[PDB]
């Protein structure tokens, strides 16, 4: 007697198990059990996936109502789940999509400022050096604290708070609770804070005093700080990460990217592609009973999107495991979802792992793990993959 397939199947972020083929192939919507003890549907080909992203009876917000079945316990209230929806319906989502774009005057240049100067520390100090915690996070922290508007020096109290807050967990974690409140608690002081004039905060807190929001709360405020300093942070700094690691086991793209940097955005376009940041499918609640391929899925039922199922699937990225600049079809993979729900921070995200990398060839052009691969420490029952130390020499 076998039990349910289990999901999620590694949380090692530096290969595709064969699995997922095999899976991708025969049962591209599959029964799971997530770690919750929860039943749900995995969907793991490229057609399926997009099928039910663009499909918002597939509903990401009533995957909080109580009672349903879970991929993992909620770290937030419930209402922050639908976040973007809150944010729309206080007619705040222009504002707070011009403040997440990477082209605020001397944005780029405080990214590539920051990014060399966390290289240059490296260097100074002597191989080997850890590019997750001492490179891409802090310069993720970096960024998203010029972003909001907030002082550089509030950013590692925030950051700290992430280890816990993006954790994929069967039960509540009273921690989450904790970091949460002070973090809101903090929010809600910058936005009382009169130096506080730029950025998203700077934005919001003008807005609060606007006549046409003095019905809009202060909960939300303070909560879209929160939440888009940690999507964003955790997303980058994790995204960059296990990029890095793409790159340097691939040492003829790392020489063709050092060699000819215009290529770059096209390859972190690839990497965006194989990157196995995310460690769970996505989770939609079914609203009413749609055919999903050959199943039927029933109002109330769990499904997971899996987007390393839709972004290796062969028939639409032929050779989907090869890093190919040259793709007619490059921006068309799910690594920022799909539909309603596709990443606001797409383009910051885009441009925090072009400017990580650019400055990294430029200033360690002989990157080079200095451990074996499998010496990697994988993060576990967390919502991303990364290792925990990403050691390097150069
Ligand atoms: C500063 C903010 C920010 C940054 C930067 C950002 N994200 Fe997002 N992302 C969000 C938010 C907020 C949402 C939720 C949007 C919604 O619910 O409409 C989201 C949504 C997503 C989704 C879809 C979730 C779903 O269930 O449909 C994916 C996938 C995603 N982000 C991946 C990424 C990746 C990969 C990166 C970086 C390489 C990144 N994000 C960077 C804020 C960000
Ligand atoms: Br938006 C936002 C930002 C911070 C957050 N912290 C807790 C939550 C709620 C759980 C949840 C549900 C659906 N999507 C997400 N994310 C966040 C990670 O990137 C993918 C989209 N998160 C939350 C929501
Ligand atoms: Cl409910
Ligand atoms: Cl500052």
């Amino acid at each position: 007697a076998t039990v349910l397939l289990e999901v999620p199947f590694s949380a090692r972020g530096d290969r595709i198990p064969d699995a997922v083929a095999e899976l991708r192939t025969r049962e591209p919507i599959r029964k799971v059990r997530t770690i919750t003890g929860a039943e749900a549907w995995l969907v793991s080909s490229y057609a399926l996936c997009t099928q039910v992203l663009e499909d918002r009876r597939f509903s990401m917000k009533e995957t909080a109502a109580a009672g349903a079945p879970r991929l993992n316990a909620l770290t937030v209230p419930p209402e922050v789940v639908n976040n973007m929806g809150n944010i729309a319906d206080a007619g705040l989502r222009k504002a707070v999509m011009k403040a997440i774009t990477p082209k605020a005057p001397g944005l780029e240049q405080f990214l590539r400022d920051t990014a060399n100067s966390l290289l240059d520390n490296l260097i100074t100090e002597g191989a080997p050096a850890d590019l997750r915690n001492d490179f891409a996070d802090p310069l993720a922290t970096a960024l998203h604290c010029k972003v909001l508007g907030i002082p550089q020096e509030d950013g590692p109290k925030l950051f700290r708070s992430l280890s816990i807050a993006f954790m994929s967990s069967a039960d509540p974690i009273p921690a989450a609770k904790i970091n949460w409140d002070r973090d809101i608690e903090y929010m809600a002081g910058i936005l009382e804070n009169p130096n506080i004039t730029t950025g998203l905060m700077g934005e919001l807190s003008r807005l609060r005093k606007d006549p046409a929001y003095s019905h809009v709360s202060d909960e939300l405020f303070a909560t879209i700080g929160v939440t888009f300093f940690g999507a964003g942070v955790i997303s980058t700094g994790s995204f960059l990460t296990t990029a890095l690691i793409s790159l340097i086991q691939r040492p003829q793209l790392r020489n063709l990217l050092h060699e000819k940097p215009e290529l770059i955005p096209a390859g972190v376009e690839e990497l965006l592609r194989i990157n196995l940041s995310f460690a769970d499918g996505l989770p939609r609640l079914a609203t009413a009973d749609i055919q999903v391929g050959d199943v039927l899925v029933r109002k109330g039922e769990l499904v997971l999107v899996l987007l390393e199922g839709a972004n290796f699937d062969p028939e639409h990225f032929p050779n989907p495991g090869s890093i190919e600049l040259d793709r007619p079809n490059p921006t068309s993979h799910l690594a920022f979802g799909r539909g309603q729900h596709f990443c606001p921070g797409s383009a910051l995200g885009r441009r925090h792992a072009q400017i990580g990398i650019e400055a990294l060839l430029k200033k360690m052009p002989g990157v080079d793990l200095a451990v074996p691969i499998d010496q990697l420490v994988w993060r576990t029952r967390f919502q991303r993959r990364i290792p925990e130390r990403l050691p390097v020499l150069w």
